[PDB]
């Protein structure tokens, strides 16, 4: 076995792909068609925040999608915030890259699983 | 799709630089790396941020490789760069390299290699 645990360090490091993608999504032009993103995170992880009413319906994991219906994406180095609609209702979420568990871009079938 | 407009391979490749940062933090701990893990780190000598003994650097104004095994100390894997003292021909010297200057990383013990864009 590997006492260095590279497979695990590589996995945690790859969380940075999500950060870079959102950086592109927030720059002029947004995501290049037809790219869109599935992001899954632990609802109760430290730092995630949003409406209690919404988060309560998602006990542990929640998946959001960035395609067209999203506003004010703010991707920082530790967490990102974005506005999405739920039941047609706009709601603000902030989730740390550390709380992520999955990343998927259907366009090119790019996938990333995280420990979290 | 004839093309990935998001360039995930490039962003992934760049994000893995964090593997090196994570490895150096384990090495900076008392007890260092678990035997027989030794690390080869290659960086671009002229990239911004790179600093050390001019004489030494000048010996290779291109890509230089340093190995971290036993004779290294005061390794500081900061946020955007790391500083470390190594012995070149016996004389200890400080090296400062930004993670963005890394062009390669390699640990023979488990055959784990990574290469990054110049």
């Amino acid at each position: 076995e590997d006492l260095m645990q590279y497979e695990a360090m590589a996995q945690d490091a790859l969380r940075g792909v999500v950060k870079a993608a959102l950086k592109k999504a927030a720059a002029p032009g947004g995501l290049p068609e037809p790219h869109h993103l599935y992001i899954t995170f632990k609802t109760k992880a430290a730092g995630v925040s949003g409406p209690q009413d919404l988060l309560s319906k998602y006990p542990d994991e929640m998946t959001i999608v960035l395609q067209h219906q999203y506003w004010d994406l703010a991707p920082g180095e530790t967490f990102f915030s974005v506005t999405l609609k739920f039941g047609g209702q706009p709601k603000r979420l902030s989730v740390p890259y550390a709380a992520l568990t999955r990343f998927y871009d259907p366009s090119v079938q790019f996938a990333l699983q995280f420990s979290a």
